[PDB]
DNA sequence: GTTAGGGT
């Protein structure tokens, strides 16, 4: 065992710690804790009853309503607004089938429509059922749910729907997402909404009574969030009958669901595309005849291929197919080459050129842009070339989706984005290298990594429909079919690949106390190993006791729409009042960075986050002051100019600011805020304080813990808590930084692509770790009396201090579960508050002088 | 010295 620094404090501030305990300890309307105690005494079958009591709005219908719409549809429907409105409509396949649909619908309890893009299933099914039920005179009995797997689809699709219908948004089509919904009406209606926004609506009605139909959408998608819908819908409807639940698929295992649900009725609908021609590598090399020049396993693939096709291909070609750098998106400058190509040869039309990640992307603009080649100078001002990946500007501008200036082509080279995401409708050939990056977690390691893989059939199936909008296409792909023989049929499950304490938690509110035995009830049952690792970190940030029952912190933390540890991050800047930017903090590392990461610019962009980092020396930190930079340069009227400066998006900002605003709100409804205001002065007294907000922010992010060992930028020599060498992922602001005041760091996500990094650090100091995190003993190892925390890092430490540390953790622990269980604000002057300006004393000995 | 893609 080594020794850290010295974390003893001096005499005259321990003498004050203790009179402010002293102080504390002399303390003797809360209807939460008899909500708390019930859902813990109540059995399931006690739970249904209540739920359905607690929502029976729909046990009541409206006949004089009923009969109005009634009447009013068979009118409407021969106006010269409608009529071409329904003649269009009966273009598309699946009205060809409305009254078989609304036939299943009424003598089954589930069923499957399943139907390629171009079928219309999600625009219209919906519409079937509704005007049916309205017309038998039902009408105000009828609210359908239809969720979707993204939040852009759910809106243009409403605000279609609602199109078709002659009506503005919020008559009898609405949609609901994530702090932003243009609602129906409250009967009659068709609510278009995200997968999320349903889960949380579960916690107040688990059964499902307050809709009459349930539309899930894109379930072959592999959603968390479908795949979780589906096991609870087991639970739920042998207690909800009269519910009708309609699951809707690709051609993409839909037999999967199917069989799920147990034989169900499915249907299969048609699309409407255009037919586009599949090429594999073999056939690009013959069009193209390029020359590569600058384990196998690679040679036990294609030799038995190569022989099937000795006959059937030139010979010239074949041998490269031996080359393993044909394949995928090794060689940038063959992907440049059937560019080229298609330039010349093959009609006029777009290019949507697939690629990997940011890496593969860059390297092909620049070959674009700036050629090498002859050929490439020739071509290079007639493309107009658009580079397609998250981090970039192109997705919120309005060019990439329109045509391109007279006679210059189109080339979009994207990630595996506008796969499903984007939608460029002037595409006409698609070219696939196969290659994708994915996120893979090893339980065993407690690593995860990114890495390059190859796609799945599923993947390329949906690309190829990509070249299909506006005319027949080509979809070049740059692997042999021996690759395609081998690929698996569908990625992952992503549950398959994700953390689990979230939805134990969660699931805990839904009266489903057994994880282990819920979650093998899915289609792909998560690894039980997965599932005990998420009890164990709930257990950890006392979530759930050591029975591994909700706690009283726990309810709170499952009733906030965020991971808790962060939920609980959150919580505490309440009690600490530090709000705004601990919010900042919070909802950054949910959501996302609001930088983008133009091309070429990355060593710009470096410089403003570290300008934005103040020198705090914190990812998180680093955020909320662009947030507060941001908030500036609306006061300025100088919002575009800032945010062109920076290299911002003010969408994420905007979405970043309606976050905090969901977290003060909630915060101040369960009545740890007197006000739901993110900013208010009360709230945010030591929202200036930093060695504060490095301790909320590490209660939050423990106990992912770093120390670093060595300085020369410079070279880094640090290591995770639990042995691993590790560094900042260089996009973080602490990469190569030398001259920290502290050796100590708290990290939200580390991976491996290159090296294992920490995508994100904020730096700590130990005396703050100790008293927020567990592990604490005091002792003597050498002849020196040492304080340690989470029993890895020991700090020299007198015995008096130690003592008053030790005695501040217990109070510390009793004051935060009297919050949880009976919440409200902590008042100023106060017991309760002496305890609080105990530890903010102890943490100003570490501010910067 | 580097960032697949969703969402409450």
């Amino acid at each position: 065992i080594r020794l850290g620094c010295n974390v003893s404090a001096p005499s005259g501030v321990l003498e004050r710690v203790k009179e402010l305990m002293e102080d504390y300890s002399r303390a003797p309307d809360a209807k939460f804790q008899q909500q708390f105690r019930h859902l813990l005494s109540v059995n399931f079958e006690e739970f249904v009853a209540e739920t359905k009591e607690r929502n029976a709005d729909l046990d009541w219908v409206n006949p004089k309503l009923d009969e109005r719409l009634q009447l009013e549809l068979g009118q409407r429907q021969l106006e010269e607004n409608a009529k071409k409105r329904l003649e269009a409509r009966k273009k598309l396949p699946t009205m060809k089938y409305a009254d078989d649909i609304i036939q299943a619908v009424r003598e089954n309890q589930v069923i499957l429509i399943v139907g390629s893009t171009g079928c219309g299933k999600t625009t219209q099914v919906p519409q079937i059922l509704l005007d049916d039920a309205i017309s038998r005179g039902c009408a105000s009995s009828c609210r359908i749910i239809c969720t979707q797997p993204r939040r852009i689809s759910a809106i243009a699709i409403a605000e279609w729907v609602s199109y078709e219908r002659c009506e503005s948004l919020g008559n009898s089509v609405g949609y609901q997402i994530r702090l932003e919904s243009r609602k129906a009406r409250e009967r009659a209606s068709i609510t278009y909404c995200t997968t999320g926004v349903l889960l949380q609506q579960l916690q107040s009605d688990p059964l499902m009574h307050n809709l009459s139909v349930l539309i899930l959408d894109e379930i072959h998608e592999r959603s968390v969030e479908t795949d979780l819908l589906m096991g609870l819908l087991k639970v739920i409807l042998p207690h909800r009958p009269d519910l009708k639940v309609i699951l809707m698929s690709a051609t993409v295992r839909e037999q999967d669901f199917c069989d799920y649900f147990n034989n169900c009725p499915m249907f299969r609908i048609e699309g409407v595309m255009f037919p586009v021609k599949m090429l594999y590598l073999e056939d690009v090399l013959s069009k193209t005849n390029y020359e590569f020049q600058k384990r196998m396993k690679h040679e036990a693939m294609i030799e038995p291929y190569l022989r099937r096709i000795r006959n059937s291909y030139d010979s010239r070609v074949l041998d490269k197919l031996r080359l393993p750098e044909s394949e995928g998106c090794e060689d940038i400058d063959f992907i440049a080459d059937l560019v080229y190509y298609i330039c010349e040869n093959e009609p006029e039309g777009a290019i949507l050129v697939f690629l990997p990640g940011y890496d593969k992307i860059s390297q092909l603009y620049n070959i674009l842009d700036k050629p090498k080649t002859s050929k490439g100078q020739r071509w290079r001002d007639h493309m107009a070339v658009f580079p397609l990946h998250s981090l970039m500007q192109s997705g919120e501008q309005q060019a990439v989706f329109r045509r391109p200036p007279a006679g210059q082509r189109k080339v979009i080279i994207s990630t595996i984005i506008a796969e499903t995401s984007v939608t460029i409708d002037d595409v006409v050939y698609v070219i696939n290298s196969g290659r994708t990056k994915a996120t893979n977690y090893d339980i065993e390691t407690n690593i995860q990594s990114l890495d390059e893989v190859w796609v799945t059939k599923a993947n390329t199936q949906q690309r190829r429909g990509r070249a299909g909008r506006v005319r027949p296409g080509i979809c070049y792909n740059l692997f042999s079919r021996a690759r395609e023989d081998r690929m698996d049929d569908i990625p992952t499950p992503e549950i398959l690949r994700s953390k689990l304490e979230s939805i134990i938690l969660s699931l805990k509110l839904l009266h489903i106390d057994d994880p282990y035995r819920f979650l093998q009830t899915l289609i792909n049952a998560p690894n039980p190993e997965a599932i005990k690792m998420g009890v164990e970190l709930l257990k950890r940030i006392e979530a759930l006791d050591q029975t591994g029952t909700l706690t009283p912190l726990g309810m709170h933390l499952a009733k906030l729409p965020i991971d808790p540890q962060m939920g609980k991050m959150i919580l505490m800047s309440a009690l600490f009042c530090c709000l705004d930017p601990i919010t900042s903090a919070a909802a950054a590392l949910s959501f996302k960075s609001p930088f983008y990461s133009p091309l070429g610019k990355e060593s710009r962009v470096d410089e403003i986050k570290r300008r934005m980092a103040r020198n705090m020396r914190s990812d998180h930190l680093m955020v909320h002051n662009t947030i507060i930079a941001y908030r500036d340069s609306r006061y300025s009227h100088a919002e575009r100019d800032f945010c062109y400066k920076n290299f911002l998006s003010s969408m994420t900002l905007q979405q970043l600011e309606r976050m905090k605003n969901q977290f003060s709100e909630l915060l101040y409804n369960y009545k740890f805020l007197a006000s739901s205001n993110c900013k208010d002065a009360a709230s945010n007294k030591n929202s200036e304080k930093i060695p504060l907000l490095r301790a909320i922010i590490g209660a939050g992010l423990y106990p992912n813990m770093a120390h670093l060992r060595k300085s020369r930028r410079a070279i880094h020599t640090m290591a995770t808590d639990d042995g691993r060498r590790v560094n900042f992922h260089p996009s973080s602001v602490n990469s190569g930084e030398s001259g920290f005041d502290s050796a100590y760091f708290v990290y939200f996500q580390r991976q491996k692509s290159t090296d294992l990094f920490l995508l994100d650090s904020t730096m700590v100091f130990p005396m703050a770790l100790i008293i927020f995190g567990d592990g604490v003993e005091a002792g003597v190892t050498q002849n020196t009396p040492y304080l340690c925390v989470a029993k890895t890092y020991y700090f020299k430490c007198n015995r008096e201090t130690a003592d008053v540390v030790i005695q501040l953790r217990s109070n510390l622990e009793k004051l935060l579960l009297k919050k949880a269980l009976y919440p409200a604000p902590i008042e100023e002057n106060g017991y309760e508050k002496q305890l609080i300006k105990a530890i903010e004393l102890l943490l100003s000995l570490d501010e910067r002088l």
